[PDB]
């Protein structure tokens, strides 16, 4: 009888979820030890325990067939069983899974161990991406120096792992097909529980794309005035090494040379943070303060005891790209961040604490539900707070922004600064997964893999390498997430929905009213708002217990992912920028790049 079996199934799930949490704890501890301290021994430990968990997952997926779960009355039970059928990489045969783990750790460790020689001192070769190289890329205005560090990094972080990346693509594809997905693209897209998700994103992107073109055109115009026409052409793609970021993903670091009104204030609180004696500990304490001020959960003692919030001063290798960790017990959550005292890093702290808050909010859920409504939701949480932290309103409250006059021109400066991070990022994020999807789907021949990457970067972002590349180079893995096998569409989703969350949180806080000039969206601070916090609690506590539109509905009553909010935020900028580009006869669009030889 199905009635009797469904009762037994509920008991089966309750026990299994608890077992899965406990087994995942062990894997997470080994992964933590490796990420904090990269050694051959720790790699072996991490990968052996993962292989053990994978074997158990196989048994679980096999055991689900003993239950007639598709026939059950409970949508909740059926959802849990469905989650258990999805094996991912664990679907691979024992030997193939072990090889993939070896391949993945080889790529991540390569990225983490990259060291380059100093541009001025060829005998000093201990410059790592974080913080040495990134500091130069963000601060230097010497185009030849920038080009040097670009080439050195991409050669070492990208090209060096071509063979490993090829095997990764093969095994990822094999895994996807064993789960009966067409490719790893479909496997990744399954996390969004919507068969029209790609088209939805194409539609939203197409709406925002014209604004991006205007920003691109204006930045190119301003860069020409700084570097001269020998470095930057009017009609070509922007040389990417000039954009203040190794991957040209966000351009805020060059705001001082491209700001609409250079004689008016531009928010850069890094210097005032240092003057006031800010430390990584203080920054995390301030993040904790922001969450608690919204009536959300305080960081547990385990977080303070076990987190790594500064780059270790011994000679050891580690993954410095910031991460948050859920150990699937009670209150055992951690962050690993090589944090520096800068404005950008203050946002990163809040970003990572957003993940931690999500962990704490759903820790009461059964194991399979202890994850985000979709991957984009998890990435969005901290960014909503970062948007308010970034406002002149908030920065003045914490004494980091002094003698600031918020006139029309200063507002345009701030909107443009935000756009250099939020709008600029959209085509970048889309191309990261458009690229990997095309490889996963077998749409690009191996002989064309590198120029296929740069073709997308050209088509969507209108940027190009500083030097001519070819199929002898392999540049994609020079981006952390590509070497680390981290799906990237989550960030495109995040950057869209975070404005939906921000707008609604601001309205709930009484901080935004479209008909009130005194309450603009771009100066909303949700600090101290219990009303905004309540919306977060209602959504985050759900975890993955319901499809993501139900989680969005819990927040603000909406069920649709929409670009309306992000466009609303930047509308005052759009109006000004379109007019400024016409006034200055600014060329919009770009010719096809010549920087990748087929
Ligand atoms: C991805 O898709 C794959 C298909 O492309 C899929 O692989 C299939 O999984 C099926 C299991 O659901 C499996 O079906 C079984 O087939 C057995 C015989 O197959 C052999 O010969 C085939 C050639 O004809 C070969 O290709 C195979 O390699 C095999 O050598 C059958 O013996 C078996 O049957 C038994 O089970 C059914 C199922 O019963 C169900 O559950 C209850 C039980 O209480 C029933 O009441 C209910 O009605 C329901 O039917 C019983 O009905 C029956 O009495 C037997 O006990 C079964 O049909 C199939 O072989 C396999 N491969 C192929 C090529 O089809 C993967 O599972 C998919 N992967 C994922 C992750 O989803
Ligand atoms: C700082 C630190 O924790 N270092 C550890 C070290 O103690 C250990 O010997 C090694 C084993 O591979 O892993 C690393
Ligand atoms: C001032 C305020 O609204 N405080 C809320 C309280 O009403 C609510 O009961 C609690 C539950 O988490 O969260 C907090
Ligand atoms: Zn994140």
């Amino acid at each position: 009888a199905l009635v009797k079996e469904e009762i037994q199934a509920k008991e089966y799930l309750e026990n299994l979820n608890k077992e899965l949490a406990k087994r995942t704890n062990v894997e997470t501890e080994a992964a933590w030890a490796y990420g904090s301290n990269i050694t051959d021994e720790n790699e072996k430990k991490k990968n052996e325990i993962s292989a053990e968990l994978a074997k158990f997952m196989k048994e679980v997926a096999s055991d689900t067939t003993k239950f007639q779960w598709r026939s059950y009355q409970s949508e909740d039970l059926k959802r849990q069983f469905k989650a258990l059928t999805k094996l991912g990489y664990a679907a691979l045969p024992e030997d193939d899974y072990a090889e993939l783990l070896d391949t993945l750790s080889a790529m991540e460790s390569n990225f983490a161990k990259v060291k380059v020689c100093d541009y001025k001192d060829s005998t000093k070769c201990d410059l790592a991406l974080d913080p040495e190289i990134e500091e130069v890329i963000s601060k230097s205005r010497d185009h030849e120096e920038l080009a040097y560090y670009w080439r050195e990094f991409y050669d070492k972080a990208g090209t060096a792992v071509r063979s490993q990346f090829e095997r990764y693509v093969e095994l990822n594809t094999k895994a996807a097909k064993l789960n009966n997905f067409t490719s790893g693209a479909e496997a990744w897209l399954d996390e969004y529980e919507d068969d029209t998700f790609e088209q939805q994103l194409e539609d939203i992107f197409a709406d925002i794309r014209p604004l991006y073109q205007q920003i691109h055109g204006y930045v190119r115009f301003r860069l020409r005035k700084h570097y001269g026409d020998a470095v930057v052409s009017e009609t070509g793609p922007i040389p990417m090494h000039l954009l203040g970021n190794m991957w040209a993903q966000q351009w805020s670091e060059i705001a001082d040379i491209v700001s609409p009104f250079p004689e008016k204030p531009l928010v850069d609180v890094s210097a005032e943070m240092e003057k006031q004696g800010y430390t990584p500990l203080k920054m995390f304490q301030m993040g904790d303060d922001f969450f608690t001020s919204m009536n959300l959960t305080k960081l547990p003692q385990d977080f303070w005891d076990k987190s790594i919030i500064e780059k270790p001063t011994d000679g050891r290798d580690l993954v410095c790209h910031a991460s948050a960790w859920d150990f699937y017990l009670t209150d055992d959550v951690r962050i690993k961040q090589c944090t520096r005292v800068t404005q950008d890093q203050l946002f990163t702290v809040h970003h990572e604490l957003g993940h931690i808050q999500y962990f704490l909010q759903y820790q009461h859920q059964p194991f399979v539900y202890r994850t985000g409504a979709n991957p984009g939701f998890h990435e969005a949480v901290g960014d909503v707070l970062s948007l308010s932290v970034s406002t002149p309103k908030h920065l003045e409250k914490i004494g980091l922004l002094k003698d600031y006059v918020r006139d029309d021109e200063a507002r345009i400066n701030q909107l443009f600064l935000t756009a250099l991070d939020k709008i600029v990022f959209l085509p970048f994020a889309f191309t990261m997964d458009k690229y990997r999807w095309s490889l996963f789907r077998g749409e690009v021949d191996k002989a064309n893999w590198n120029c296929a990457f740069w073709k997308l970067r050209d088509e969507y972002s209108g940027i190009e390498p500083p030097v001519v590349r070819s199929e002898k180079d392999f540049d994609a893995p020079a981006k952390y997430h590509i070497s680390a096998d981290v799906e990237y569409l989550r960030y495109l989703v995040s950057f869209i929905i975070q404005f939906q969350f921000y707008k609604s949180a601001c309205i709930k806080a009484g901080q935004y009213d479209p008909d009130n000039v005194e309450l603009p969206l771009d100066n909303c601070d949700i600090y101290g708002s219990a009303a905004a916090g309540a919306a977060f609690h209602n959504m985050l506590s759900m975890g993955a217990s319901k499809p993501w539109p139900d989680a969005l509905e819990a927040f603000n009553g909406e069920r649709i992912m929409s670009g309306k909010a992000i466009a609303e935020y930047f509308e005052p900028l759009r109006v000004w920028l379109e007019a400024e580009n016409i006034k200055n006869n600014v060329h919009i669009g770009w010719t096809t790049s010549n920087k990748c030889v087929s």
